[PDB]
């Protein structure tokens, strides 16, 4: 992965990583560095407890205020 053009990683509990880049794009990696299509519409743990969802090409998380 071009890390240095990576803006935000998500560290996912299965060891997967979902990466965004500085132009807006996403992809996702499994534990093993193996691409994944994203799946979109999934609510997805990350590894310190945030819940991510991916829908259109953009990143909703738990809302920490509630
Ligand atoms: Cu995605």
């Amino acid at each position: 992965v071009d890390m240095s053009n990576v803006v935000k990683t998500y560290d996912l509990q299965d060891g997967s990583k979902v990466h965004v880049f500085k132009d807006g794009k996403m992809g996702m990696e499994n534990k093993f560095g193996k691409s994944m299509n994203m799946p979109e519409g999934k609510v997805m743990e990350t590894r310190d407890g945030t819940k991510i969802i991916m829908k259109g090409n953009e990143i909703f998380r738990l809302d920490e205020a509630l």
